[PDB]
């Protein structure tokens, strides 16, 4: 674990506010001081008092994934502590929360381009992890991260792995017969792209787990988001190719982002389950 994550000094780490619950332990906010003795604010999960040993290596497992990856849209972590109690994971701040919960405070605020931004930087992110060997398997947009400036970043490491289950986020393969692959990541951010532009809308609404597999799988997709320029639900389609060798890469979805970004002309063409 310490391949990949620093041992910080507890001394050096102030909390400054219990700011959630997760699976393993408090979520906190706080501030670290840095050896250049620069203070930054961060994000603390604790592992919970009288965690057993198997908690103990899953929560610290996520830290030795996350810490393999260096990118500006994959949440940084700073640190571990765990020569003393409580055991630690500290990471980068972002501000705005979740991406899903900060987006349905905001129904219809954003304007097309600042939405494709944030849409950007969750597909370079995902582009690096693939890079990386690693498949997510809960890209979903509850485990993006959004910042005071609205970059979004990769999170939550929890059920990745290198090349239970979210059923609304997981492609149909994965669910069939668990064929885990960069091309069942790209599927997830096909849905990820439709909670954003739906503001933070769960994927199928509260359909039973057993028919979104099987509409899924008989052809019905998720319906263009209110007002939907046409450019990001035909990407959406595209994601969710039944054949996966026709999805496109992370990098193909960088560019065709990156282009929208450019001509927010090309954003004016504008659009229960579609077959
Ligand atoms: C996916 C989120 C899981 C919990 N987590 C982590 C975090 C931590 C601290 C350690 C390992 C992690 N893996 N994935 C996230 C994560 C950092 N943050 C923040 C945050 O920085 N700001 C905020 O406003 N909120 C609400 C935060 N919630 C978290």
């Amino acid at each position: 674990v310490h391949e990949f994550a620093k041992e910080l000094d507890a001394t050096n780490i102030s909390i400054d506010k219990v700011v959630g619950a997760g699976e393993f332990g408090e979520v906190c906010s706080g501030r670290l001081k840095l050896p250049s003795k620069k203070e930054i604010s961060v994000a603390i999960k604790t592992l919970k008092v009288g965690y057993t040993e198997k908690q103990r290596r899953d929560f610290l497992g996520e830290a030795s994934i996350m810490g393999q990856f260096d990118h500006p849209n994959i949440i940084r972590l700073e640190g571990v502590v765990t020569k003393s109690k409580p055991v630690m994971i500290v990471t980068e701040y972002m501000e705005n929360g979740s991406l899903d919960s900060f987006l349905r405070k905001h129904d219809a605020q954003f304007t097309v381009i600042q939405l494709v931004g944030m849409l950007r930087g969750i597909a370079s992110g995902m582009k690096y992890l693939s890079d990386m060997g690693y498949v997510h398997r809960d890209l979903a947009a509850r485990n993006i991260l959004i910042n005071s400036n609205l970059v979004c970043k990769v999170s939550d490491f929890g059920l990745s792995r290198v090349l239970k289950i979210p059923i609304r986020w997981t492609s149909p393969e994965a669910i069939a017969y668990r064929k885990f692959t960069s091309a069942s990541d790209v599927w997830s951010y096909g849905i990820v792209l439709w909670e954003v532009m739906s503001y933070g809308e769960r994927p199928y609404w509260e359909m039973s787990n057993q028919d979104v597999i099987k509409a899924v799988d008989e052809g019905y997709r998720l319906p263009p988001p209110m007002d939907c320029p046409a450019a990001l639900y035909q990407l959406m389609l595209d994601c969710w190719q039944k054949d996966r060798n026709n999805r496109p890469k992370f990098e193909q979805i960088v560019s065709i982002l990156d282009k929208l970004i450019r001509n927010p002309g090309s954003l004016k063409i504008i659009t229960n389950l579609l077959l």
